[PDB]
């Protein structure tokens, strides 16, 4: 129940204006910083992974790449290089002023060729933004989120043993959403999805 605890901590510390400083303290104390690198071999050919492997953008047209087994050939998705089968981990993602993006984790054994809906039942635990101002969790059905402010930077937190995945506004420390009590039985990868063509990339913050 640690990520449940911290959700409630963030309300408690809001009453004293210490929600940001609390966030920075507990994330460092409790969660190992995943130093997340994007795996170019997994990226849909319409996506571009930066040379430093921290940023992803969309191309106008697909690139000519091999259809190797690890590559998403339909979903506009890319994975981090390493997966987690235990412990507590976190990473922060700069979403900036992008009007569309989805992030979170997925199972190692998600279907990478063709389409299935991105939902927990298919091994995706993600949330994000669409159409400039619609924040949603990619549940079945989709759940609308009401956020007091648009986040520019998002913290993703995995507690594998307890089965919790949390999302925080990493600038002000406010809770966005938690998937509670999931029964993981597979390795989990960080996952990132971009549909739109926009000037701003999606960028992982280094550990
Ligand atoms: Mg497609």
């Amino acid at each position: 129940k640690l990520l449940e605890e911290l959700r409630w901590r963030s309300i408690q510390y809001a009453s004293r204006g210490e929600r940001h400083s609390a966030y920075n303290e507990w994330k460092k104390a409790l969660f190992k910083p995943a130093d997340v690198i994007l795996d170019p071999k997994t990226a849909n050919p319409i996506l571009l992974v930066s040379e430093d492997q921290r940023s992803v953008q969309r191309a106008k047209e697909p690139q000519d790449l091999p259809d190797n087994p690890e590559r998403f050939n339909w979903h506009y998705c890319v994975l981090g290089c390493e997966s987690f089968i235990s412990g507590r981990h976190y990473w922060e993602v700069e979403v900036g002023d992008r009007k569309e993006w989805h992030i979170g984790v997925c199972s190692k054994n998600v279907q990478r060729k063709g389409w299935v809906k991105m939902t927990p039942e298919n091994g995706f635990w993600t949330m994000g933004l669409t159409d400039g101002n619609k924040y949603r969790t990619l549940t079945e059905p989709r759940t609308n989120l009401k956020l007091p402010k648009p986040p520019k930077k998002v913290g993703v937190f995995l507690d594998y043993e307890t089965g919790d995945i949390s999302f925080y506004n990493a600038v002000d420390g406010s809770h966005i959403h938690t998937f509670l009590d999931v029964s993981f039985s597979e390795a989990l990868y960080p996952v990132f999805r971009i549909l739109t063509l926009e000037p701003t990339a999606l960028t992982i913050c280094p550990a």
